[PDB]
RNA sequence: ACUGAAACGAUUGUUGUGCCCCUGGCGGUCGCUUUCAAUGCCU
């Protein structure tokens, strides 16, 4: 009932690791944390899909562990 | 292998050493064991 499903150009907002994203989403801007074993983004603005969760955050769909590799 | 596996800010150490509750101090001052009494009664 709170959460939706939806596609384009969103700010995630909550971190996201690199290595954990698919192809169908791409990351057009990114801001670091260097940190072991591998950097996260701490912000990141990502075109594809996702689920607003609340009004006010936007969460990755789709993401897996090693998707890039 | 959770940026992972195990992971003592620890060991030793006296709140110590010296110190007089001390000095001065009249239980003092006043006070009648007092007041009355037949060795007596007779030979």
């Amino acid at each position: 009932d709170q959460i939706k499903t939806a596609s384009g150009v969103y700010v995630c907002n909550h971190p996201l690791n690199p290595l954990d994203c698919p192809a169908n989403q791409q990351i057009l801007l990114y801001n670091r944390v260097v940190m072991p074993p591998s950097s996260l983004f701490s912000q990141s603005q990502l075109q594809g899909d996702y689920w607003q969760i609340d009004r006010n955050t936007f969460l990755p769909q789709g993401f897996h562990y090693g998707a890039t590799t």
